[PDB]
């Protein structure tokens, strides 16, 4: 049955998580079939239990069985290396932080206390929690780093960075975007602004410890907000764009790179509900961006799709 | 692709859970279309948030959209009535008890101790927790009644209960199996043995406050163990069957009704890993049942499958 499958489909996610979290996933690199006995004994885990878990992973199409042993299906090869979008999603997402928050999401809808489902559980914010927990922030950074590297090739084609002198990335985190821009485009002043417990280091990249809810520095002709605004409700989103405009002069460009909400994109709509749970935020239509931008005294001069999911909005002062 | 869908598919479970847990699902009976803005108004929920959630539920095929409003898809109609196996699965399974314990499952593999993933999280056994938490036990027993009611018709056809005078249901919970058999087969001594805080009341049904790890009462010509042995590891399972044998005389019959482990079945494999997580237990093959029954000094006289998941095993002391 369709419905009962959807309800019990969480057990599949769990089974894949446990396989990864236990570190078993590494040993199935490049379609190498494996003997379970050695793996069970290697990790000091009961063979019977591991054999049964594999048997379940074989039925959902994660693994394949033979006389030689057990291998990852070509479709699920990504679980092998630990620096993959599928692997890094499991490491970042499948934890108490999301799963305990998901169980509080219904309570957060019924109770109209402004606080989000995550905040309800943890008593803090998402990003306030990541400052306390180093382990999860390294997983968060690593996953975000992958989503930037999908965009780079197209981003450099459709936008001219050669014409800019001083580039500031607001909520840049690692500064992966600017590091990857700096490889291709040299002889520019690159600055990353984000909440730092400790300042990152990279060749030719400046790192500012700042809060974009406070006044933004002047002198930069390029301001960037990549995957920031979908973490903030309208009132908080407008505040960020208001501080951006005041900092901007009439020749300055503001780049917004985000997941664009579309009628068909289930991928975006699943993240849209995820953003409501974590931050009481949302993914936005082109109209919703024009609304918050208009209130901030900014005007959309260029819109273009980078990817199936990611898009680029080019704003200016007016 | 497949892999990323499997990893993020848990978000679909969460969405359906929130729709049910918030008590919205009840207003979608008889394929009736409902207004989102009035639903939002009734439970004091924000229309924007509810509309976006409904948007996600429409995309996964739970809901259908119209000018009239939104309705549950014909395949997901079951979310309407609170007495559906799908609804009761959400109420029983989608909670901290399973999800927080699923996150510990990889720890409980890597550790080759006697404690299950649930025991590590809660510090108690699963059934010890249900004694403390009254709300979940009512939902647990409610789901169990449904799996009981799917089997009764074929169970009464294939097994003659009229030949037995005194029947004892070991771990019968609420006497749903004995209540449903007492309807069609009348004028018999029906007795249910289980861990009760307070004893249930049903006409013609007796309820003993007992532990099947202690010596089982003698003089019953039928003993039943329906969905009990899959909650226990071999050493504990053998102990229950040893107690049954000691209680049984040469004319006595033991009925085992269970989810039989079959080679190609995803439904049973998923429950098999769930049983390991909760109780460090498993679903068993016919050979595995014979093995623990042999060590328990019991002999399999009859085996028959009642449906696609549930089977029946008659055991006799010989
Ligand atoms: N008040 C604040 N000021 C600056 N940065 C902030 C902030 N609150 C959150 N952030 C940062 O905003 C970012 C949101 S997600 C960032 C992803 C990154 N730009 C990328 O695509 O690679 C995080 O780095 C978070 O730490
Ligand atoms: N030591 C023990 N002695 C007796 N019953 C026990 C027990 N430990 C657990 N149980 C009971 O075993 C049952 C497990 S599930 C059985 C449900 C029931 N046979 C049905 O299918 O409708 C629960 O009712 C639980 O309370
Ligand atoms: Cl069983
Ligand atoms: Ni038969």
């Amino acid at each position: 049955s369709m419905l009962i499958d959807l309800i019990t489909s969480y057990r599949k996610t769990a089974a894949i998580y446990t396989f990864v979290d236990a570190g078993l996933s590494i040993h199935f690199k490049n379609g190498d079939y494996v003997d379970i006995n050695k793996l069970a004994s290697q990790y000091g885990i009961d063979y019977s239990r591991l054999n049964r878990l594999c048997d379940f992973l074989i039925e959902i199409g994660v693994l394949v069985s033979s006389d030689h042993g057990v291998a990852l299906s070509e479709e699920c090869s990504a679980l092998a290396d630990p620096n993959s979008v599928e692997f890094l999603t499991v490491k970042y997402e499948i934890n108490s932080e999301h799963w305990d928050s998901w169980l509080m999401y219904p309570k957060s809808l019924l109770e109209n206390n402004g606080k989000s489902a995550f905040e309800m559980v943890h008593g803090k914010s998402f990003f306030e929690h990541l400052d306390s927990n180093k382990g999860l922030k390294s997983d968060f950074d690593a996953l975000m780093s992958k989503y930037t590297n999908k965009i780079i090739k197209e981003l450099l084609v459709i936008y001219d960075f050669d014409k800019h002198n001083r580039i500031l990335d607001l909520g840049g985190g690692d500064g992966e975007l600017l590091i990857r821009i700096s490889e291709q485009v040299k002889g520019k002043d690159y600055t990353v602004l984000d909440r730092y417990n400790e300042v990152p280091i990279s060749e030719g990249i400046n790192f500012i410890k700042g809060d974009f809810f406070k006044p933004i520095p002047t002198g930069y002709d390029l301001y960037i907000l990549k995957n920031v605004l979908h973490n903030w409700p309208d009132n908080d989103a407008i505040s960020i764009l208001k501080n951006c405009r005041e900092a901007m002069d009439n020749n300055a460009t503001l780049l917004i790179i985000t997941l664009m909400k579309k009628p068909q994109s289930l991928v975006v709509k699943s993240v849209d509900i995820l953003m409501d749970m974590l931050f009481s935020a949302k993914q936005r239509y082109l109209s919703e961006f024009e609304d918050i931008a208009n209130q901030a005294g900014l005007v959309i001069r260029h819109y273009k799709d980078l990817d199936e999911i990611f898009s680029l909005i080019e704003l200016k002062v007016k």
